[PDB]
């Protein structure tokens, strides 16, 4: 189909489990050649057996995004071995602290990978925001406001390349970091959702998959939120 | 059955759908598999669209509505569902000396009206089926200047603010109520400076702004609700 | 039987507003009566409506009983024949207003014909007093969001979000004439439907609003009393909000 | 009625960055409204033309010199003040620092953090206070939508966490202002850019300080997360 990734090489960190493992398989199932990373060597090989499990091409990888290292070398060794990525998802992650270390690991990746993109005049940079999940609300709506503005200035930095760059701004999503709050908090945040149920990690993957496809060209800047209409701010 | 983007099984309607973005949204839709049905304004335009979805293999009809009338709404909307069924992907694209910055109140106004009217005639069968798609098609940039800013980011303002409330009054029902909001869409050769404000360096295509729409009308959207998806080259006026 | 219009050497250095007329739509209690106040106290001739006469009568013994000169006067915003008379009435005996700030909402399908018929109200009454203020070359308009926070969650945010784009166009279209038009954004203020809600409740909410408190019907006042005056003449189109750190969206 | 505090007087504030336009034009305000002030710059001759400058306007307080951008200029210059003067609590954030885009942003909110904790003891202590974040005036119109961006952001997030303590903290968000900077742009960009501004005209450093001087009131108590944009109607995100 035009939702077709087939010759792409695509970059998904923090990609063990939860929407980052949902968002591989996407990218996957599209056709693209996943290469997912974690933080653990042992995090590393889940990730390559999920991919063959699921007849994906790619590879997983240790990667540390907080170290200019760790993103130099891995950089290196997935342009020796696979290629180029050009389809790159940010999932891997003071209340200041937190944000502002965020965004350093957002724009430390971005830049790196932005060098192969300029090269092949295309490329899709999607950025992860955090998932609601029970200071709380403080830091959930700083990191969403750190996100929109920090994705729309470097779309506007990369644009005249033909390189998109956008957010996905998860609501609440079915996940092993949520299955397991209270009950009584659970019930507050389900009452809260129009919708009223929580999304699935595969909801958040579909968007991303769109955001990646060549019909989604003159979309970038662009913060889609995934919530099931519940807006907190 | 079940496949990732198959809208095969569901009637489509796609309001102003005789030219540009609205012919681009149908086409779109027809392309995934679904009856899609156009409205126009006059039988000409009625019949064109007819037309255009025979020679694009795409099942469906051209009907005239005016968004304007509740006569207009519940006749076609009757037709609609004798003939062809229940409509659970409806998209509004309908929109009614040189343009100034005092035409604003009325257009937005108007359009909003338009909007809900159609949009409670179409939910009694979404609700019954418990399941459906609203998506609002926004203006595209219509004018250079001040005056033609006022008026876009006004109309964008209303739809951000319309798209999102009744977003939330459908939710429990497996309604889904979003927005798509285009920027330059495809004279006066200030066009050099107009692409130097678009970070794409491009004008827009009509079927960019149709794939999103036949996103947002798959299962794959179904937790996207209430959202305006800018698509815009990176040119954001507010 | 119901008069529906009723009237009424110490310099206070609050007196900024320089006999200029103000008009503050439904000002027979809690925050309009405040704005109300606020004006007269800044200089302001003060202007107050609400629909029945028993609350025209009401709002002038109030400015009578706080030594500001005015009038309160009977309008119905959802009617052009009320805005229009009123309007010409305030003209002929007091002068042009032009400060207007509009406070008369409607509260309770619902979700809709609320706001829209608001932001219809606003644009009729805005219209009218263009004129005058045009013709001076002056003006402010001010916006009282119900973007009310009592109103609550459910219709707050579009009401919000209609009036921010509201008054955003509105102040595009008349900038050229030195004319201001910005919006203020209630959270929770503490009035007579907020006092008598039960303490476990109470909390809860309090809990919502990082100073941990209600905010009070004079602390709109202030806002409005600055975006009213000199010092504010380059902020338009804004939607100032006032709610103690709770936002909403 | 008629009598009430929107006075400073009894109040020292520190104001950065305030020896010339709108910073200056924020000391002089918070000066003419009865606060004694505290007006910083990044060089001993702009901290002595702060001082003739207040000294010029009737205004108590003093010049210092101050680098936003290092923690020991920061705890030393906040110790002198803190013996010599005594707390601040009204604040005025208006100096910044100099594919810059990030750097830019990163580095000024970090600077806002760093001064913004190190006030906030004293302001804790007589549990009342007000920081006012100033953002930058006017590739051009990046710069501009993202350091916006990253105030409003910052900006909430710090008022929720000293809300608590009766302590505001709120933005300004200019737009085209009359400063040294507009001073030079050809009359053919100059146009272009009055065409835009519904009010028709450039701001004045003056019409930054009111909003500022506001903020700083106990009228403004109720106030707080909020980015107050002056800008005569002229909108870019
Ligand atoms: O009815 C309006 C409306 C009418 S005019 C208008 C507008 C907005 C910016 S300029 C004019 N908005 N709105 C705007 C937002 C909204 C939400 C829910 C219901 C209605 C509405
Ligand atoms: O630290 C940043 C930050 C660093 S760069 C940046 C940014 C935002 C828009 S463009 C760059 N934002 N932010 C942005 C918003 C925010 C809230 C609370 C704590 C930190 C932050």
């Amino acid at each position: 189909q035009s939702m077709s990734l087939q010759g792409k090489v695509a970059l998904v960190t923090g990609a063990s489990r939860g929407i980052g493992q949902a968002i591989a398989l996407e990218l996957g199932r599209l056709g693209a050649v996943v290469i997912g990373t974690a933080t653990s060597a042992s995090g590393a090989e889940k990730i390559a057996e999920t991919l063959k499990a699921n007849g994906v091409e790619g590879a997983g990888l240790v990667l540390d995004v907080s170290s200019d290292e760790s993103v130099a070398a891995t950089l290196e060794h997935i342009q020796q071995h696979l290629g180029q990525p050009l389809i790159v998802v940010n999932n891997a992650g003071e209340w200041f602290d937190v944000v502002n270390t965020n965004l350093n690991s957002l724009y430390r990746l971005s830049k790196a990978v932005l060098r192969g993109m300029t090269k092949a005049r295309w490329g899709r940079i999607i950025n992860i925001g955090s998932v609601v999940g029970a200071a709380g609300q403080t830091n959930y709506a700083a990191a969403k406001a750190g996100l929109e503005g920090f994705t729309r200035a470097l779309a506007r930095e990369v644009g005249s390349r033909a390189i998109t760059v956008n957010a996905v701004a998860p609501g609440f999503i079915d996940t092993d970091m949520t299955r397991e709050l209270p009950e009584a908090q659970r019930e507050a945040l389900l009452g809260q959702i129009p919708l009223g149920r929580l999304g699935q990690a595969e909801e958040i993957a579909k968007v991303v998959g769109f955001l990646a496809s060549d019909g989604a060209a003159y979309v970038t800047g662009a913060t889609v939120p995934v919530n099931g209409g519940m807006y907190m701010s």
